[PDB]
């Protein structure tokens, strides 16, 4: 059974039982409460084919947090302009951010797991050892105690989350090991289930697969748990005509040579093989 | 019955989860990645397959509230499942020995109520210091029930080498449609023996809590585990719980009218028709 026919399940369980409900953006949402969903990493990877996911984005959008950086001109240089309304200077300044140059998204994911607990001053300083290094702390245990039940990088923080552009949705992962598999289960605490849920997926699998190369391990599971899950009302009509196609086999991750430490891989080390999506297809709420 | 989606999450670990050292060198079967949910609509989710200690889930939960780190302050209500965690042994095995017996650390209490405030000792006054998660979780189910947002965590990489021991029920999340308050748990680890069932009730009545206050019904309480997990010497003891037939989940009432979270007390709180079956189980250590 394809991976992919979870997702679809999920948007159909959405579509037939969610609720209506309104939300932040006013464009209104079905809605359910709670979902989880495991896509298994074994020689594929889970980048979804009924439609195609900005996979440029999803990788430079991981390689930019995992350098700590909270300058959204940083991956917007990359080519990549998903982060880039979120640091324009008039969001900045309905924030109250007026002192902030234009990019500065306050200490969002890459510096809370990083760099968790530092002093946030502005997205040009310099953090080096400053704050708890939860990804480095996260591969380290995963060499020395594969065991640990405690293996979490924590991206929400209730200290800084007046000094954000946006609360984080990705908010905590968790990482397990048994049989030399590694696994990585992601609490997302609401999730656009037709735009956005597709590229978490491909963004979180992206991750084990880089932590189990560095740790010598083979990438497991992919456990996708969502808080608010939620399909928005203008997305009705081209879901219900995506969950008629069929998912075509997944596609491979190839890395292109041994990395060593987390901080030296780049867009160069890999290859999505074989990656097929079905023709396009969506407005995005604000 | 909603107590069988609990029975088949121990009957799926005990046919299908993987052998698993673990830090107690007990050993366990366990799964990576479960979730359940427990209507919380005109019945509580207290297992009947084998009773739960609710007097030590309701004042475990109070004691969270109003803040404390003090396992004395729970211990003194006759609920001494912190006491070891504060003993004096424990205390200087972890480095902590300049800390008086009890002093757990900045755990769940401090966190809710206090989260980011620089922690002394457990007898210091933290009041207005930190961000109060609690309330604010109140706030805004009352302000705006449809936002995404709705969190308490406990879990803090910065203080977590001051606890006593890493978060275990490490964030929550509420959520409001129709009139109906839900909350989801993220648990990072789960003894589905002895742990879970307490767990479960805990977060079940917090829920009823944050209802009442907010004038809203009880939704799910969705209970979500990372490693999910069978101890080797509790296979037997849960294979004989799994033979035994549910009966119909208790009630809850809540006795008066409470306005804020903080004025909840221990009396203001019964259990209707609470009929487990016989207790059996050894505690990891
Ligand atoms: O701008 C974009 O933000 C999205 C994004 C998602 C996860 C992530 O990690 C980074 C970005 C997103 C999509 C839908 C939403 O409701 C909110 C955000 C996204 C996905 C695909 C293409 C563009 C975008
Ligand atoms: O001492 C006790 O800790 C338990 C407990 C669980 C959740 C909670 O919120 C508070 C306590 C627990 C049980 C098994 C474990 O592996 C770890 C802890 C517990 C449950 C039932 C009776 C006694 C105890
Ligand atoms: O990584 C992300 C970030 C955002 N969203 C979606 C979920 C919501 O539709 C919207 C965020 O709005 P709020 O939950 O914060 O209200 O974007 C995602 O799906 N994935
Ligand atoms: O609220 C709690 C606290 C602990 N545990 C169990 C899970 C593990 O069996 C053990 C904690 O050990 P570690 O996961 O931290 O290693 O206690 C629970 O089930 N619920």
């Amino acid at each position: 059974r394809h991976g992919e026919l979870q997702y679809l399940r999920q948007v159909e369980h959405i579509l037939r039982c969610g609720f209506k409900k309104e939300d932040r953006t006013g464009t209104g949402t079905l809605s359910v409460f709670g979902m989880q969903a495991r896509y298994s990493l074994r020689d594929e990877f889970p980048l979804l084919t009924t439609k195609r996911v900005f996979w440029k984005g999803v990788l430079e959008e991981l390689l930019w947090f995992i350098k700590g950086s909270t300058n959204a001109k940083e991956l917007s240089s990359k080519g990549v302009r998903i982060w880039d309304a979120n640091g324009s200077r008039d969001f900045l300044d309905s924030l109250g951010f007026s002192a902030r140059q234009e990019g500065d998204l306050g200490p969002v994911y890459g510096f809370q797991w990083r760099h968790f607990g530092a002093e946030y001053k502005d997205m040009d300083s310099d953090y080096s050892g400053q704050g708890v290094d939860q990804l480095q702390k996260v591969i380290d245990t995963i060499k020395t105690n594969p065991d640990d039940r405690r293996i979490i990088m924590c991206a929400w923080n209730p200290k800084d989350l007046p000094l954000m552009a946006l609360p984080p949705c990705h908010a905590l992962c968790q990482f397990y090991v048994v049989n030399g598999e590694l696994s990585c289960q992601l609490y997302q605490r609401s999730g656009d289930m037709g735009l956005g849920v597709p590229f978490n997926i491909a963004s979180y699998a992206l991750l084990t697969y880089m932590i189990a190369h560095i740790t010598g391990l083979q990438p497991g599971d992919f456990v996708h748990t969502l808080g608010d899950a939620h399909i928005y009302l203008n997305h009705i009509e081209p879901l219900k005509i995506q969950l008629q196609r069929e998912p075509r086999p997944f596609p491979k991750l190839k890395i292109l040579r041994k990395v060593e430490t987390i901080d030296d891989f780049k867009v160069e080390d890999f290859q999505i093989e074989g990656y097929n999506p079905h023709p396009t297809i969506m407005e995005m709420a604000v």
